[PDB]
């Protein structure tokens, strides 16, 4: 019915399991105090490579084919330079074969260093789609490689479902998740797995009002990409849902929660302090949702909530900027 | 015979237990690949009030009308905020000792502590605390040598030995002590096979000083260290169990201990203090690689996470 099914998302688990991190979950005796909710925070901040974003990446490699004649990815390409390019890189180490990060001459330095860092090799395009998208062709075809969309992939979706099996099995008492949403691989990859096994669990999404496209598709109950780059702190979150997760999001998620800029700083720097866990701005976007005023709708007999702390790459100096 | 037991620290684990939380112990891929060890990290920093010391401070609420009105100290980092939290349970003020930087002031306002001003001296801090205490009914919690409190930072490691059954050290960083002698006596007692090492900065060494003298050598002078809760020196109470209980001590340097917090904060996403990487900085040390290599299982406490974010930007 959807572009992936929950036997995806176990395929997925098999997949990937024996590389990544059963990752723990943590509770907080001052946020439940703030919330009034049994708050549980998943930890994917302690995945490898920094983000949970090592789930899709790696059963991307792991089962994707780059050609009908040949069964076996010789190389992966992505137009993403952060957490999904850290974690296809990292992917594709583990398997053994190159990466390749399709990267405009005119992203800025900082960006160019990080992609050498940690181990892929950098194409260069013009600033322009049709730049991308004919550089990263031509990768693809020289190579033998698979191009890896950070979102809108099957492969990808079912990888990061993965993170509800584990909440399921760690938090036998869960009444809803709580899930940051950008190109919205991981909402779709959770409400997959969470309407499959135990649909009675809400799936809510949280959204920067800055790049609310996930809010405005399901109010108006069709696919409404942002129509100019949003300007957000939350960085990992500015990509629009796109046609593969859109449906999923449409008949699965429960709500859509969105947060200001100033309720995702206060948050952020609410999980530094108080629990000393360093998140990106991006994974305070859920604790936001469940402190804002809307959150206050949800019914109390949602008692026990897992947010999804979703990614921990961030760069400590820069905070004080804000 | 000491000034603690086991049998203190199991009567501690039971005063406590139902107040504190069972801190996770976590691991490190990157970490242990640096050390070629197998790392544990016990993280008090994910303890009630930030650091360990609510252990302590609990245990000492409780045990020591018989019933305190209120509590006073001289310390008004993580063993005021313990002392102060642990006064908040017993539903007791809290008092401490201010001299008469206001962002200090603000802040110890901000964790619900009642400001008793002082003049800025010697005889002047003890005699308002002293006499405060006598008023308000209340009562004195030395932050390291009081029995009680070593009792209670003893049951981080009947923690640890069930939390990492095959354990073989635990590293402790060490200021008063309290800690490393609470968790000397609980593991000679339990598993003494277990090792236990201190880690201390260079530029506060009396520990280490006093362990090769073979007598209490304490700081000459208040020592300067970014590892602010281990500048106080080992004492009377903690010595001894020091000195015979505490397989060795290792040093390590403000640069070591920048790199180690840095690096915790980067590759383990945990905000410790500073303090919290001088047990870090110890493992990842020149003079760390020299340990047998049957002692693989390693167990350091990451013990607080007390840091002002801002002042980062400093170092
Ligand atoms: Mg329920
Ligand atoms: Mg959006
Ligand atoms: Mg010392
Ligand atoms: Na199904
Ligand atoms: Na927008
Ligand atoms: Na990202
Ligand atoms: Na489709």
């Amino acid at each position: 019915q959807y572009d992936i099914s929950f036997a995806d998302v176990e395929k997925a688990h098999i997949n990937i399991r024996d590389s990544i991190h059963l990752t723990p979950v943590l509770t907080s005796s001052i946020l439940n105090q703030l919330t009034g909710r049994n708050l549980f925070f998943k930890c994917e901040l302690f995945q490898k490579t920094g983000s949970f974003k090592i789930r899709g990446a790696l059963n991307a490699v792991r089962s994707l084919v780059p050609d009908a004649l040949e069964r076996k990815p010789k190389a992966v390409v992505t137009h993403s330079s952060g957490n999904h390019g850290q974690a296809l890189t990292y992917a594709a180490k583990l398997e053994g074969i190159p990466a390749y990060i399709v990267v405009p001459q005119t992203a800025p330095d900082c960006k160019k260093l990080a992609i050498q860092a940690y181990g892929a090799s950098i194409v260069y395009c013009e600033p322009s789609d049709e730049s991308r998208e004919n550089v990263a062709k031509r990768v693809t075809e020289e190579t033998e490689g698979i191009m890896v969309h950070p979102n809108q992939e099957p492969a990808v979706i079912a990888g990061q479902g993965t993170i509800a099996l584990e909440v399921l099995n760690q938090v036998p008492l869960v009444d809803a998740l709580v899930v940051p949403v950008g190109g919205g691989g991981m909402l779709a990859g959770i409400a997959i797995t969470v309407k499959a096994l135990k649909p009675s669990v809400k799936v809510y999404a949280a959204e920067p009002s800055n790049a609310d496209d996930c809010y405005q598709s399901k109010l108006k109950g069709k696919l409404m990409p942002n129509l100019y780059p949003p300007e957000t702190i939350a960085d990992g979150v500015k990509s629009s849902i796109g046609l593969n997760t859109w449906p999923i999001i449409r008949d699965l998620v429960d709500d859509i929660f969105t947060v200001t800029e100033d309720e995702i700083k206060c948050a952020t720097q609410l999980v530094w302090e108080r629990m000393k866990l360093l998140i990106e701005p991006t994974a305070g976007v859920g604790v936001a949702a469940v402190l804002s005023q809307h959150f206050q709708t949800v019914s109390p007999e949602v008692k026990n909530i897992c947010i999804v702390l979703s990614g921990g790459n961030v760069d400590l100096t820069s905070s004080i900027t804000w």
